[PDB]
C-alpha cells in the first residue's frame, strides 16, 4: 500500500545523506512504482514495491554484486560433465519446505551478501534435514572473514560481491559460529577470528556443470538437499516478484548478479516451476519464496548450481 515516496520513506525508514541524493532517488522510486502498477497482475503474477525500489536497475545490480563477479573464476570450478545419467524417474513435485523444517527467511538489506546468505541457508537446511537441528549461522562472519583483503586465500569482497563456493570453503576449513555470537550488520567489518561459540562445518561442496539440465538440478536437490544458484536478481520482473509463477523471463540468461537457493520444484496447471528461497525478507515473493518457470534456464538459474555435504 505504498503510493508515493514518503510512505515508502517511513515504511522502510530511509535516511538520506543529502537532499541532492533524494532528488535523484524518488524519480527511481516513481519509475519503479510506475513499472509495478503497469505490470502487476499481468499473466496472473503479482509485482510489488520493496526496500530496494528506490534504485535503478543499474544501481540495484551494483548494490547486489558491485559489478565484480569473475565468471571466468566461477566457470573454472564447475564439474565438466553432467551427472551419471542413470537415476530413475523424478517426482512431479518436491519441496524441502514440507520435508523438513527449514529456517526462517532472512534479509540481507543494504549489503551485497546474497552469496553468504545462500551458502548459510543451504548449510542450515542440511542441519535440519540430517540432524533435525535448527541453527542460525552468522552471515556476517562470512562477509568479514572471507574478505580478500583480510585473508587472500579467499576471493570474496564482503558486501561488494562474493562466491557461495568460497563461503562453503570457509565452512569446511574454519566453520561458522551462530548469529548470536557474530551478529549481522549489513556492512563489511574487520574479521573477528577469536569469536568463540560452537562452530558448524560442512565437509565438502560441488558445483554442477555450467548450464546443467533441469533434471540434474532436480536430482541434485533430491539427493543432496537445497542448492545455491546464481541468477539475474536485478531483472525487473524478478526484482519485484510477489505471488505467481514468473514465466517467459530472460531465457538462457548469461548475466548473473544474485545468489539464492532452490529448495524444490512443482507443477501448477501445466506450468513447471522452481521454488526459490530468497534473502530479501518475507515481504518479497510469497513469504520470501518465489516461483520461476523451469525448462528455459530462465534468468540463468541453471548456470551455477552448487550443493554441499555435511
Ligand atoms: C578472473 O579469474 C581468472 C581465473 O581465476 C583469472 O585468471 C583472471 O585474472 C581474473 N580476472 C579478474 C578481472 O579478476
Ligand atoms: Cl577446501
Ligand atoms: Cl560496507
Amino acid at each position: 500500500e505504498i503510493k508515493t515516496f514518503e510512505q515508502f520513506k517511513k515504511v522502510f525508514g530511509k535516511v538520506y545523506r543529502n537532499a541532492e541524493e533524494e532528488a535523484r532517488r524518488e524519480h527511481h522510486f516513481k519509475e519503479q512504482l510506475k513499472w509495478v502498477e503497469e505490470h502487476n497482475g499481468i499473466d496472473g503474477v503479482e509485482y510489488a514495491i520493496n526496500e530496494y525500489s528506490d534504485m535503478s536497475e543499474q544501481e540495484f545490480s551494483f548494490h547486489l554484486s558491485g559489478g565484480g563477479l569473475n565468471f571466468t573464476y566461477m566457470k573454472m570450478e564447475a564439474a565438466k560433465e553432467p551427472l551419471i545419467n542413470t537415476y530413475g524417474s523424478l517426482p512431479q513435485n518436491f519441496d524441502w519446505r514440507q520435508k523438513a523444517r527449514l529456517t526462517r527467511i532472512r534479509q540481507q538489506g543494504s549489503c551485497g551478501s546474497c552469496w553468504a546468505f545462500a551458502a548459510a541457508g543451504v548449510a542450515e537446511s542440511l542441519y535440519s534435514i540430517q540432524k533435525q537441528q535448527s541453527i542460525e549461522l552468522s552471515e556476517q562472519e562470512l562477509v568479514d572473514c572471507t574478505y580478500n583483503r583480510y585473508d587472500p586465500s579467499y576471493q570474496c569482497n564482503g558486501c561488494g560481491s562474493g562466491y557461495s563456493t568460497e563461503a562453503f570453503k570457509y565452512m569446511i576449513r574454519t566453520g561458522l559460529v551462530e548469529e548470536r555470537n557474530y551478529p549481522y550488520n549489513m556492512r563489511t567489518q574487520w574479521c573477528d577470528p577469536d569469536v568463540e561459540g560452537q562452530r558448524y562445518h560442512v565437509s565438502g561442496y560441488q558445483q554442477l556443470r555450467y548450464h546443467s539440465s533441469d533434471e540434474d538440478v532436480m536430482y541434485t536437490i533430491q539427493q543432496h538437499g537445497p542448492v545455491v544458484i546464481y541468477m539475474h536478481g536485478s531483472n525487473n520482473y524478478f526484482r519485484n516478484l510477489g505471488n505467481g509463477v514468473l514465466r517467459g523471463v530472460a531465457y538462457n540468461d548469461a548475466y548473473t548478479d544474485h545468489a539464492v537457493i532452490l529448495v524444490g520444484w512443482g507443477t501448477v496447471q501445466g506450468v513447471d516451476y522452481w521454488i526459490i528461497r530468497n534473502s530479501w525478507g518475507t515481504g518479497w515473493g510469497n513469504g520470501g519464496y518465489g516461483y520461476v518457470e523451469r525448462g528455459h534456464n530462465s534468468l540463468g538459474i541453471n548456470n551455477y548450481v552448487t550443493y554441499a555435504t555435511l
